[PDB]
């Protein structure tokens, strides 16, 4: 396209004014689709796994009620049943896990802690040129175009 | 649901897994319903989208090959154009971000990083219970009920 002139441009606006309007329900036909399968999906599948659940429990009291003789891992052809030793690390009771980076921290233990660092571009923005240049920053200044639709 | 004997639990897996085996399809055909709305969406949009272009482009040439005169911000009914003035701040050319943090911490500059501290489970797994307790920390050891389909 080639905008000679005022009219022209205001032409131009008046058409991608268009299509923001056009794109835009486009993106609400599609949020119509999706938010329709989502609602099918879990319509379905919420009795499924309603039932699902009554057995998973069912076969677990039954698997402990009953557990000293029974068991490792009972295999069922259809699959397997038992129990698992799972080890998971954990706040003590009343610490919290900042309390505990802090402890770590009184003890000189780096290896307990992980971190992730960030520069600051809010203390940043009041900074004079120099200073930024000094820790390798600098201002970008941009004159850029908009066309803004209403 | 209760499950008095070895073969009522059998019973109860061969169930769950056709639950699973029913539920992970009706999650199939969502996924085919969402898999396709995104695909007309984006059918539909793209044509659009790149005429939205050209024009967007089209204005802009013709805004700056016409800017001294033009302008602040003309009024067009349908929308605005013009220029606007929009401050960055950014690395320098041969210096990183992991740098501009170094040099922040040689200066003492504490207000120039955002620091996110986290404690690592991994160092610790390999400590004793004793340690972890100076810490605030506990091994929690559950024995956990499992049904494993195949």
């Amino acid at each position: 396209v080639i905008v000679a002139d005022i009219r022209q441009a205001e032409g131009a606006l008046a058409e991608i004014a268009t299509i923001d309007r056009k794109v835009g329900e486009i993106e609400a036909q599609m949020n119509e689709a999706i938010d329709a399968a989502k609602a099918r999906a879990s319509q379905k599948s919420a009795p499924l796994l309603a039932r699902r659940k009554e057995l998973e429990d069912g076969v677990a009291t039954f698997a402990t009620l009953n557990k000293t003789e029974m068991f490792k891992s009972l295999d069922l052809g259809f699959g397997t049943i038992g129990f698992r030793l799972s080890t998971q690390i954990v706040q003590m009771s009343k610490i919290t896990k900042d309390m505990t980076l802090e402890r770590l921290r009184q003890f000189g233990i780096s290896e307990g802690i992980r971190i992730k660092e960030d520069v600051n571009k809010e203390a940043m923005q009041g900074w004079p040129d120099e200073r930024l240049e000094m820790v390798g920053l600098k201002r970008r200044t941009t004159d850029a175009f908009y066309i803004e639709i209403n």
